[PDB]
């Protein structure tokens, strides 16, 4: 399937804290993708083809759209 | 017992494409934190220490603001 890919870049310190961080990274990215795709209402297929980079920048680009809708 | 369910990488993609994606991930996330922190002007000092999760969330939360404050 295509699960929530975790971008594991190793930078350890506190095993517990970095895991909590990691979890929260997924938590935030998941809702990020969710509210973005829902606000723009692009397509569900291009949601099922959302590359991590596509998701991140989509959020930033929507930011610009909102930021001009003042 | 020890249930080994996650040890090997069940991960499939092209090394080159995923590397290109990786670059864009970092690119997107970088400008993402930038425009968010600067738009609300929280603190640029604490901006030197933003947890990845804090960064994603900060952007999502600002999305909400943009969606409902105007």
């Amino acid at each position: 399937m295509k699960p929530k890919t975790a971008s594991e870049h190793r930078k350890s310190s506190k095993p517990i804290m970095e895991k909590r961080r990691r979890a929260r990274i997924n938590e935030s990215l998941s809702q990020l993708k969710t509210l973005i795709l829902d606000a723009l209402k692009k397509d569900s297929s291009r949601h099922s083809k959302l590359e991590k980079a596509d998701i991140l920048e989509m959020t930033v680009k929507h930011l610009r759209n909102l930021q001009r809708a003042q």
